[PDB]
């Protein structure tokens, strides 16, 4: 079931819709979601991952992900959030704190459901 965190449904981008996008110069996590977004109206290795978590706002499914140390995440799968607390252990503080079982008992999907991330 999609829904945005604004609490309006995501927005389809037609065939008209990406002919116009095509020939604009890339935007609103096209990589990510390019036909069903939530964002269409109202170096390093862990740069790449936090740039991800930025656009599960732009998911179509922003508000199941969302809403179930004062962290925003979105619900994250086993495996990536095991990945990203590694990844951004040094950057992020409160990590090496912290174990990884630890920090994906509140921060990730056991339930076996949706999770982030949604795109392959
Ligand atoms: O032609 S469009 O598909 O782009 O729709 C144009 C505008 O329709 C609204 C409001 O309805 S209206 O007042 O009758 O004009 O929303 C409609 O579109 C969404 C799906 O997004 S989509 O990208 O426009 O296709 C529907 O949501 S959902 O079915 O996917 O859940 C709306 O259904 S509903 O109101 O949630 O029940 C649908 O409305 S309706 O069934 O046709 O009545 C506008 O969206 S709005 O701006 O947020 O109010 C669309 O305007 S827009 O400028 O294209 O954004």
């Amino acid at each position: 079931e999609t829904g945005c965190l604004n609490g309006n449904p995501p927005k389809r981008l037609k065939r008209r819709d990406r002919r116009m996008m095509s020939q604009l110069e890339e935007m609103l996590c096209g990589g990510f979601y390019p036909r069903l977004s939530c964002c269409l109206r109202s170096n390093t290795e862990c740069g790449k991952l936090l740039e991800e978590i930025k656009c599960a706002l732009c998911s179509p499914h922003s508000q199941s992900l969302f809403h179930s140390r004062d962290l925003v995440l979105p619900l994250l799968c086993k495996d990536y959030c095991k990945e990203f607390f590694y990844t951004c252990r040094g950057h992020i503080p409160g990590f090496l704190q912290t174990t990884a079982d630890e920090f994906c008992f509140y921060y990730a999907r056991k339930d076996g459901g949706l999770c982030f991330p949604d795109f392959p």
